[PDB]
């Protein structure tokens, strides 16, 4: 059920993110057409300036973080498809991997290393061959429904708005403001 | 028929090094024959010493040759093997990958290199859990013979006769020594 919950709170993820675009649109929207208006407003725009700026921040943060689930999501997909099929075709895979697989239970530090480097890049070498001659590639039974609704990378705006980088002391900033503005809205 | 040329050279290289290693010990034993001696024979100790150094570094040198050819050979082995076994099972392998390596035919070279990298380690993780259960590994039937007489490992004569590690200097001028020493014996 790990995977189930993985995917609920990716989808979280991915409406809260479009939330905080939402609202940053919004905001920005109700700048500029007070930007066009006569009334100078001063306080009201830098006001709206600071609005802008910590919505913008929080965008970044969201994208991140969905992000960062999608990607963890793939991840556990992945290694769940690994556990079962192998599980499937151990037998055959460790025969096919004898001389540097044989042993392994005794081996020392580093022969266990350089002997699980040889398999890995023999592998590597393997998924090369096999994608040269450019199969396409279908998602598992099983779990093909998830994976097909999360799709296959995040959007493009994930990734242009977690793009930008900010120092820790802009995070804690950033954090400080954004919860003064809830507190004062909420108010 | 690449892995029978690869397991005869193999064959021959450890011969070589047999017959090396004999030649060696039997001037070795000579010069502790004439040393243990009252005669002085300064001139054929000094002899016997340039000749137990020449075939020293020809003992190195099939040492190496036969080490590097035994790991060519299971090289090429474990290619074929798991060429064959991923021909078998590449359908049921690319979904178990699937959420990660679609659009391998087009994607650029950086996301090409990073998805076959994380392929890979995922790769990594199956293969360490499967070492974890510990189930025994057995060779694969189709090449088990040559597989069982290269060993799983070279002989540890082989091992530890090629640490010497000549440089290039010392490796021409033994070179020229051995070619000289050949060419006394003829006479």
């Amino acid at each position: 059920t790990a995977l189930q919950q993985a995917f609920d709170t990716c989808q979280n993820n991915k409406a809260a993110w479009l939330q905080r675009k939402n609202e940053l649109a919004a905001a920005e929207q109700e700048y500029l057409r007070l930007l066009s208006g006569e009334g100078r407003n001063v306080s009201r725009l830098d006001e709206l300036r600071n609005i802008i700026e910590v919505r913008k921040w929080q965008v970044n943060q969201a994208a991140g973080r969905y992000i960062r689930s999608h990607e963890a999501v793939q991840h556990i997909s992945i290694r769940d498809r690994l556990n079962d099929f192998m599980q499937q075709h151990g037998t055959a895979l460790a025969a096919a991997l004898a001389p540097e697989l044989m042993g392994y239970s005794e081996l020392t530090a580093i022969a266990r290393n350089c002997a699980i480097q040889r398999a890995t890049d023999a592998l590597r070498e393997a998924l090369l061959s096999w994608l040269a001659k450019g199969e396409k590639i279908n998602y598992s039974a099983q779990d093909s429904d998830i994976l097909t609704t999360i799709g296959f990378r995040p959007d493009v705006a994930s990734v242009d708005d977690s793009r930008e980088k900010f120092t820790p002391a802009q995070n804690m900033i950033f954090s400080r403001k954004s919860a003064q503005l809830a507190s004062r809205q909420s108010v």
